[PDB]
């Protein structure tokens, strides 16, 4: 199968390359992880967490990942240059708390000694490209508040605060709630604004849960409560609205099977997502996907970093 034969056939446009972040559209990057090599990395269903992997899986320029002690089900991939993975010992260095593997106890835990346990060897640090020597997000520091929008449920805006801060990026809490509905954010995120847009803006605002009281929530008051600061307004600098066409083409890792990669299509667009369709599929696995998440890449992808696509369902 060809992209250049397809667009032909098609009488299509792929979405240019300039539209990506560097990040999604590097291919010259060797993947350098290998099969059974341990590290650690946040769980993607509980963001604020850490955990002991394993490359369970390397394909093209992405990989795998497998909760040690857990089981095959809790697996999950991403991309070599994914910054939500890091380097052994990285939890002891940068102050963040590790969860042992389901039968150990972080406390009487050790890479030395789990390595040797495990007959393993760590991921190289010169691999990852989130080691925390990088300077940290300008401006946000774990403790402030702000407004975000919750992406992970009915999407109002709720007042949140600041839990973690690795490299240039920051997770994002909804104060006293689960952190089922936590994630992980930068300076330039659409999601995020500083204490006081909603009123400004005339929206309503979303206190933390079970606050006394709820309808008479004061920013000013809560944060003299908690003594904490307010991220300040200068930090925030959302990005510009992406430039996606819909009918443009690119690829996308399949939700349902996060080990394939398919030919797609744009099929909507908002300021700041795109909805994605999959070429040949129905319209009802059509999803809606912000532009800098690192599951989407330009065509030419696959091809260049050495992992399969799948064409158009025919």
């Amino acid at each position: 199968w060809s992209w250049e034969s397809y667009l032909e056939e098609q009488k299509a446009i792929t979405a240019p390359v300039s539209l990506f972040q560097d990040s999604q559209a590097v291919t010259h990057n060797k993947n350098g992880f290998k099969l059974g090599m341990k590290l650690e990395g946040i769980d993607p269903q509980h963001p604020s967490m850490y955990f002991i992997l394993t490359v369970a899986e390397v394909c093209g320029y992405r990989l795998r990942l497998h909760f040690d002690g857990y089981s095959e089900c809790h697996d999950f991939w991403v991309n070599a240059n994914s910054p939500d993975i890091h380097p052994a010992g990285w939890f002891e260095k940068t102050g963040h708390k590790l969860q042992p593997p389901k039968g150990y106890k972080e406390e009487e835990f050790s890479w030395s000694q789990y390595l040797r346990s495990t007959r393993a060897q760590a991921a190289p640090k010169h691999l990852f490209v989130s080691q925390s020597h990088s300077p940290p997000p300008l401006g946000f520091q774990v403790g402030m508040k702000l407004e975000a929008v919750d992406r992970m449920a009915p999407s109002l805006v709720c007042v949140a605060s600041v839990t973690d801060v690795v490299d240039s990026r920051f997770l994002v809490h909804f104060d006293n709630w689960d952190d089922t509905y936590d994630y992980w954010c930068d300076p330039s995120s659409p999601y995020i604004h500083p204490v006081g847009w909603c009123q400004k803006q005339g929206k309503p605002l979303t206190p933390p849960q079970d606050y006394p009281d709820p309808d008479n929530f004061c920013w000013e008051k809560y944060l003299e409560e908690t003594g904490a600061s307010a991220v300040p307004t200068w930090a925030f600098k959302v990005r510009p609205p992406h430039s996606f066409l819909v009918n443009m083409k690119l690829e996308a890792v399949d939700r349902r099977n996060p080990a394939l990669i398919r030919v797609a299509s744009v099929e909507d667009v908002e300021d700041h997502r795109i909805k994605i369709h999959f070429d040949g599929w129905s319209h009802g696995y059509d999803f809606w996907i912000d532009a800098d998440h690192p599951d989407i890449h330009p065509a030419g992808w696959c091809s260049k970093t050495g992992h399969p696509l799948q064409p158009p369902l025919g």
